[PDB]
């Protein structure tokens, strides 16, 4: 019993990425001045504009209008051609800013209600879907050879643009094997003076085959690299962007489950944020302790709750022989604490840490500063 | 064995929702004069504006900032003090306008995008949804349907403004989902400043969520929130900045199944992100109501400009028929239905001005004659 399943991911200048790349760079540049800042920051986009709005509680001085156009700039969003330049578009901001018993950080409550989803699975190293691994390595590649290759080489490509791998598995006691690539398809915005042709060829040499596993691939894999025509014209120009509209991009590609709540411009007091990371925590160190080979785990909370309203585990039948959901439940409530003050402190979530997380995946990272990626040993 | 599992909705003036009906009401409104339309509405809002921006391509005629103003009326946002007032708040729209290709049939027309969709459906609940979102979803509505149609000396204290959240045990057997009880029910809804927090907290008890949770589901231990942290007099835009398409979990399954990312608000039917996560539903919902399987995941994939889908799939979760494995499944997937956008379009009468009441209340498990993606084909 074989089957397909597909993930994406897009560039960085994809519109809506670009608004969770704004979101999170105001909220770093809120933390590096105060820790404690509480920020809720909206972006959205459209031709020739962008807008931040949504409430900011800090004691930084921030210029939220250089932020936006400095991150704009960095994204290679320079010419009114390319969908946007940073010199000339109009940026708004509309950003806004009782007795409590005395709370110890084990008391502090839930900012909102919601449920947060983790999940892992060892299909690869990143204890990630193959799928989302892949789609996401080729937009980073893209993203990279843009933002760092030579002009003569790279420069043609634009910041917009799209991937969506489709992986054949098998399933073997609920265990995914990865059988073969079956298709991959990018879309890659570029200059006017290339051709499809020879994009096609770079696409293949450049990024396909290099973070794509050759034994994987074979002359049947269908590679589809800007089908339906050409792409010149792209981002906001082409395609309205918003803070929080690639929320499966920014976690498992379809796999797994999610919650509803973005991560983007939301300090770590908002749950959304902060329980979705320590959930990836808990399903990454069940797999990366032998407990399963892919766990699911949601957390759900109540707006002024410290400890959860509920805690669930589900192993898929990949439960290690002396283990099952309920024993692994029981080993979770002993080791990790998902009242958000505790997480908050463990995670380090008041650094400045997410313009990072905000292209890319928040989740199969590698990066010294994600602590939700560092896994404990669970027995 | 056991667990549990939550699922929540919002009521339809969470600021989040209100941008989802504007978007789709002005979606209808092209429709309705223009069945060929091209709309990608986005809306925000925050502290006295609500901005419209996107791409339309429609001979319709419609005063946008009209058709804002309205929907938001109707949602009862009508005073400073809940959070919006629809006679003051500025309105922006700057939504904009818009090449030989080969002749198409139907069957030719692509794919206008990208990406992947899912449906789900599972035999827990009549409407083939997932008992916490039947159940959050159900109080969500009910608060709305009071408030915007009860008798203001019993409700006219409710604002638009509120959530709701469910959490479920259930035992597990065999991929099968029997809810056992009810476990907590949190309820969070916007009010006057002259009631206080103890009278809300009977009234919806009694007359929501004793009202649409089934009593043999709850019992003396079943534990009830209702504005736990406080009064809630200040919300909508004013307390939280909304947007379109920020709420495609509540649209869709509460935590169950998966999704795809694709927000429906705002979108014609050539957006695959909608109409793909309708016929999906249509087929998993098609499958479980034909009694071949329990529970059914379904997931589409397209590629921009390409009308077959790059891949489908189906999942059953063990729960199979005899005689039926996910592979076999597929196959009659196959046989019966046709994911190329241009037929799915019109099999589901998806040009028609539909879409305004798909964006409260959840897009799925409902009832109305109009959506078809809720109406189950037998399948053998
Ligand atoms: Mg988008
Ligand atoms: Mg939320
Ligand atoms: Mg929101
Ligand atoms: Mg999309």
């Amino acid at each position: 019993e074989q089957f397909l399943f597909s993930s994406e991911s897009v560039c960085s200048g994809h519109p809506d990425k670009l608004c969770d790349q704004i979101s999170d760079a105001i909220l770093d540049a809120c933390l590096e001045q105060d820790p404690e800042s509480f920020v809720a920051c909206e972006t959205c986009t459209k031709t020739g504009f962008i807008m931040v709005f949504g409430e900011i509680t800090t004691k930084a001085n921030v210029n939220y209008e250089r932020v936006v156009r400095e991150t704009v700039k960095e994204i290679g969003y320079d010419s009114e051609e390319k969908g946007l330049d940073y010199k000339t578009m109009d940026v708004i901001i509309k950003l806004e800013q009782c007795v409590h018993v005395d709370k110890n950080v084990e008391d502090i409550g839930a900012g909102d209600q919601g449920m947060m989803f983790g999940y892992a699975t060892n299909e690869t190293k990143e204890l990630m879907p193959l799928t989302h691994v892949l789609a996401t390595s080729i937009t980073r590649e893209l993203d990279y050879i843009r933002m760092k290759g030579v002009s003569s080489r790279v420069g043609w490509l634009r910041p917009d643009g799209k991937a969506q791998v489709t992986v054949e598995y098998n399933c073997k006691h609920g265990v995914l094997i990865p059988k073969r690539i079956h298709t991959i398809l990018v879309s890659v915005q570029h200059d006017e003076n290339i051709e499809n042709e020879e994009i096609r060829e770079f696409v293949l040499e450049n990024v396909i085959k290099k973070v794509c596993p050759s034994d994987l691939m074979d002359k049947e894999t269908r590679i589809l690299i800007n089908p339906s025509g050409r792409f010149t014209i792209g981002g906001p120009a082409a395609d309205a962007g918003l803070t929080g509209r690639k929320i499966i991009v920014d976690t498992y590609g379809g796999w797994g489950a999610h919650g509803g709540g973005a991560f983007s411009g939301k300090d770590a007091t908002k749950v959304d944020r902060s329980g979705a990371y320590m959930a990836r925590l808990v399903a990454k160190s069940i797999v990366f302790s032998g407990l399963c080979s892919r766990c699911l785990v949601q957390v759900s909370y109540g707006a002024g709750i410290a400890r959860p309203l509920s805690l669930y585990i589900n192993t898929f039948g990949t439960a290690k022989d002396g283990y099952n959901d309920t024993k692994l439940l029981e080993i979770v409530n002993k080791v990790f604490d998902f009242r958000p003050g505790i997480l908050i402190k463990q995670l380090n979530l008041k650094s400045p840490i997410f313009k990072k997380t905000s292209s890319g995946g928040h989740f199969g990272r590698s990066e010294k500063e994600f602590l939700w990626e560092k896994p404990i040993i669970l027995q």
